[PDB]
């Protein structure tokens, strides 16, 4: 089936303590998410680099995790129900806040934790190069010789293409056949593994730490042992949805160097370019790419999407 | 009376040569601003720090322009009437573009242009130490000895706290009225010069590089010396504005330390805490503060506005 | 009118990170205090010198900040009625007590809180000196040419001498009218900004972590996110007092030379001379001068003493 996707966004400094950290606290949180019956899985990244368009943005590279100053990471939290979320997040209210809070002292900016819903899904599952040989036994067994996959290794040896688009409204479905169609001809590209398209729904208040005016001051004057009320967050989720469409279009490559390549056949080939000059005539905003790169993630999730 | 403010945003690599080319390419962008009529001022500032509200963002201090590898700028630009900024773009749009991408050589995110209205405005004229003891004779010789200002140095002698929040459908005009309740309170700290709210009203495409098909691939294959057509742009200024109404509220202080310390008296300070209590249950997101400094101003705008 | 100050008193060690974690925790604590209705204001400082009176005290100098080992801090805290401190801080017990304890990996001596009560007062608003050509505005506009302050410059600009005395039992009274009248001659010196007398009433024990037999325990095994019981303190405020009469005279000066040589004009002054000899002649001990550096203040709470 689909899950929904909730995204923690932040900005931290980009020292080893923040790294220590990472490792530290990165685990246990995830090990309070797992109590809810409804958590599908996640997957976590770090930012590092922005495709440069040529030199439309003349001061990125595919390649900044070395001079920079601050890192900015982008969880994914793979649910069956949005309301799992909300349910989870305020019945382990006091172990997520302490742990959530003793990574505070090293942000820039945020939490931010929108939500999005999954209208497009072509996510192989995960192997290593060691695991593939009896992959295609199996499908060779059953009489499947057209549903074995492309090898997607895990835990940090593949790239993703980030893009937020943001939409004209009334050119919202337009949007969506037009994006589907563009994936369609894309995924013949020499190192894809992967995409998926996700629409914002809505913004989670408790897990941005976004309270009303007794909730700010806890947590403004909060030592680290203590919690705020969860139920002082002044709106509901779909309350404040943004009014321009956003959209994530989430692509996997091997390298960045297929990543560079492949996400510019958009440009260079002609079938796919008059396909895709559909896409920009609907767009308020975008496309940005970022360049991601997966430190972790519960594989399983990629299970569920396919069963 | 009250002009609008269209507010160009950039991030740019923060580079001796981006200083270079903010020192060169800056005063003739202004100089095209100026053939239009209607246009009234202009201010620029960079970044220079993140307010960090005790340790809610740990990693942020109010100097961070050393340590740093990006620098965020933000043009402010003043209109009689936010329909001049759209006429004066496009008629001046060879030279424009030009200037505008012999930037983009050092950037890293934007240009990103939204439009806003003034909807409060407390703010006084400039004048240097030296310019005080004939200002003060021609108010005493008219009898008006109430509307002697406080001396605000020009030209990068003064830090602005730029605070943005977004507030829940259905929370506007209330929050619009505990803001001016709040300030109209707050101006008594020591070392407040001036404040003004700004209320979003759209967006920009001409101004953002913002094309449809056509003029995104000419974007995208500029040598330097070309133009995109500039009416390929496909919607319009109030077509797309946020659904959490976007608001930047921009007080002025002398110093760093008065700015640490009077936008913390709304947390100290009771009465004005009982008070901002009520901005703080209609916010979507928010409070972010942002510390610039005005490295150039067209001063004469405040002018228009006192007049 | 007049409020009560309670000073918390104590002695850090003078490394970086003692200085970390005051900009830190300090804010922080401020933020808690001002939960209270009662809570006027508040002012910090660190001993930076000590008056040498020549050479009297012979090792010591106006400037010790750098060959130091520790640093000694002061807080005043202003209140309306002393029971307010009293109901202010057992109903925060919680946030006060884990703040304050993340302090004490530092602390060489101390806390210790006595409080006291203001018996005499001449303190002006502070006022920054781009905020004076607006404020004699004001004043000759409401026809009060007389009424107008020196400029004191907030936040660590002006220095404080902090003058401990103890009287015999028996001469009280002829104390207090005498520092009165020397104060009053002593407000023409070159630099003077204001000065107040404050008259020592008790010690809060729950300021100064002294609980009896079971909160002893419960502090000296407390891991960090744990409190003892609030209402073990076994004496109440005016219960202990010391028979000498503690007094502090609190000396405002633009810098440390007029500060070397205003407090100095009680010795070369023959008419400020003999009116304070007959302070002298009433001292258990005494005067011993501090120089103090305000680094952050509630400014505010100078308005609610002068309305
Ligand atoms: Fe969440
Ligand atoms: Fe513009
Ligand atoms: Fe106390």
């Amino acid at each position: 089936p689909k899950p929904y996707v909730a995204i923690n966004m932040a900005e931290l400094k980009n020292e080893p303590k923040t790294f220590e950290m990472f490792a530290s606290v990165g685990p246990k949180v995830c090990m309070v998410t797992a109590r809810h019956p409804g958590f599908v899985g996640f997957q976590n990244h770090i930012q590092i680099g922005i495709l440069p368009f040529g030199n439309r943005y003349g001061g990125a590279k595919m390649d900044m995790t070395k001079e920079s100053s601050t890192v900015r990471v982008l969880q994914y939290t793979f649910w069956k129900d949005w309301k799992d979320h909300e349910e989870m997040h305020r019945q382990n209210w006091s172990y997520l806040f302490r742990l959530c809070y003793s990574c505070a002292s090293q942000m820039i900016w945020g939490p931010w934790e929108p939500i999005y819903e999954i209208i497009y899904a072509n996510m192989p599952i995960n192997t290593e190069m060691t695991d593939f040989t009896a992959v295609v036994g199996k499908k060779f067994a059953e009489g499947k010789p057209l549903d074995i996959p492309v090898i997607s290794q895990p835990y940090g040896k593949r790239v993703v293409a980030f893009a937020e688009h943001s939409v004209i409204p009334g050119k919202e479905k337009q949007f969506e056949d037009a994006i589907v169609r563009t994936l369609e001809m894309l995924k013949k590209a020499p190192g894809f593994l992967g995409a998926m398209v996700l629409k914002e729904i809505g913004v989670s208040g408790i897990g941005s730490m976004q309270f009303g005016a007794k909730g700010f001051h806890q947590v403004l004057e909060n030592p680290g042992s203590l919690e705020p009320d969860p139920n002082n967050v002044m709106y509901s989720v779909p309350e404040a949805k943004n009014t321009p469409q956003q959209y994530i279009v989430h692509v996997e490559w091997a390298n960045t160097d297929a990543l560079m390549f492949g996400m510019g056949r958009v440009l260079l080939y002609p079938e796919l370019r008059q396909v895709h000059d559909e896409v920009l005539d609907t767009l308020v905003y975008g496309p940005y790419i970022r360049i991601l790169n997966p430190m972790m993630e519960g594989t399983f999730w990629r299970e569920y999407l396919n069963e």
